[PDB]
């Protein structure tokens, strides 16, 4: 409940659907779509859970810890 929204909070990230969870934020989609290619922590911004199951490979290398929820402290 504490994390992101839903459809985009819990799915997948796009430029147009991860406004979704961060919804008014920018001026014109130009500056953001610019903005975060270079300062977002993907740069990718677009792309779905379909795509994101083909290409990259985070949990292949990466262990999380045994958390419960959020935990934000």
């Amino acid at each position: 409940d504490i994390s992101e929204s839903l459809r985009q909070g819990g799915g997948k990230l796009n430029f147009d659907e991860l406004r979704q969870d961060l919804k008014g934020k920018g001026h014109t989609d130009a500056e953001i779509e610019a903005i975060f290619t270079k300062y977002d922590q993907d740069g990718d911004q677009e792309l779905t859970e379909h795509e994101h199951q083909q290409m990259r490979d985070d949990l292949e290398k990466e262990r999380e810890d045994l958390d419960l929820d959020h935990s934000s402290l």
